[PDB]
């Protein structure tokens, strides 16, 4: 159960290490889900964001079934290392 996106995020991670992505979490609330990806820069355009939160969030939903009306969105932070704060750049609203 505490194991159910782990899989999903870890494939996440792996095709997006090379864009700075060091982190990818499935974070569910009571209103919805995001996709929270956490970068080591700044590099990434809103666009390039834009484009891997949308296919991520489309294989989320045919992977464990998400309905049409569940609201999912993204999350782009940067985090340089554990010595440095977290900034967000971007959230993509639930969709
Ligand atoms: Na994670």
């Amino acid at each position: 159960d505490s194991d159910r996106f782990t899989a999903f995020e870890e494939e996440l991670l792996a095709r997006y290490a090379d864009k700075g992505i060091r982190s990818v979490d499935v974070a569910a609330y009571a209103k919805g889900i995001d996709i929270v990806f956490v970068a080591a820069d700044r590099k990434m355009t809103r666009a390039e964001f834009s484009a891997i939160a949308s296919r991520s969030i489309r294989e989320l939903k045919e992977r464990f079934g998400f309905d049409k009306d569940v609201p999912i969105g993204a999350v782009l932070d940067y985090k340089k290392d554990a010595a440095t704060d977290t900034r967000t750049r971007f959230v993509l609203k639930l969709r």
